[PDB]
């Protein structure tokens, strides 16, 4: 055939600070978007790059706003909002992504970055977020689960409004994937994030 | 018929703080518009998330202006316009909303968030709030 053209999606083993696994359905099916965010110091400013559409812009804004009113609930700094520079990066800078179904994934990334506790990349995330933390359901979750199972992910996080969606999931896929059901991100942010931080946050 | 295709919105009995039940006309029939806002510290800014329509950008501003001109009427913070940052949001996070009808909901949502007084969803909100507070009549009232 020739040279390796593409590279398969791989479930990264080591949990890394400021990273979050994600699943974004595409014309070729859901993809394991590796959401990358930053918590570099400075003044208050939000950066949304990687061809991030508005449907993701207000999604990230809503997730950050929820984290702003839940500082001690997840161990965030008490004075971060004025003194944080958030740069939500999504692979690939060329890919013009669309849709707010990755609200939990981006929220998990910023949460891990602020709390300095790496999220579980070995787990896949899907579902948008509100200011109350309630995780709304999505459309087309079977493709996301399929991609997560194929890429080596064995654990999934799903909103507690999507139980009706699991019957259409493929059989051999569903047993091999443990399905965590969450009503709000207040259950995701302790099941995913490590119970301890590794590297110190920005002061 | 397979798995359910939609999830009806119910009226959460317990009073939610910073959120207010609302009604909005729509060609897909009738639905419960949900208005949720946050009262976070900051330097004073207003953001309109949820892919809101240009029409809601002045109705919400007028409601917040009425609350600003009536801060002592309901125990609102005396200087929240330099400390509290307004983050108005309305689900679906990606649904095309339009019309200032039932704008009072936003006023009530902001009041609940500011005064920490939860608003009951057993009561629904309808009507456009003026700068003076007068509630002008709207259309499509029967479906909402």
């Amino acid at each position: 055939l020739g040279i390796p053209r593409y590279r398969p999606d791989k479930a990264e083993t080591e949990p890394q600070v400021g990273t979050a696994q994600g699943l974004a359905w595409t014309p070729v099916g859901g993809t394991l978007l590796t959401i990358e965010v930053a918590a570099v110091p400075g003044s208050g400013k939000l950066s949304l790059t990687g061809q991030l559409g508005e449907v993701m812009k207000e999604s990230a804004q809503a997730a950050l706003t929820y984290l702003r009113a839940h500082t001690q609930d997840y161990g965030l700094p008490e004075d971060f909002y004025n003194k944080v520079d958030l740069h939500v990066h999504v692979p690939d800078g060329a890919t013009p992504k669309d849709g707010p179904a990755a609200g939990i994934t981006m929220a998990t990334a910023i949460a891990s970055a602020l709390s300095r506790r790496p999220a579980r990349m070995d787990i896949a995330m899907t579902g948008e977020v509100s200011l109350r933390g309630k995780v709304m359901p999505i459309g087309g979750v079977k493709e996301k689960l399929l991609a997560a199972h194929q890429a080596g992910i064995h654990k999934i996080v799903l909103p507690k409004d999507n139980e009706a969606q699991l019957e259409e999931l493929p059989k051999e896929v569903l047993e091999g994937l443990e399905i965590k059901l969450v009503e709000d991100v207040g259950e995701v942010l302790e099941y995913l994030l490590l119970p301890e931080p590794t590297m110190p946050p920005v002061v």
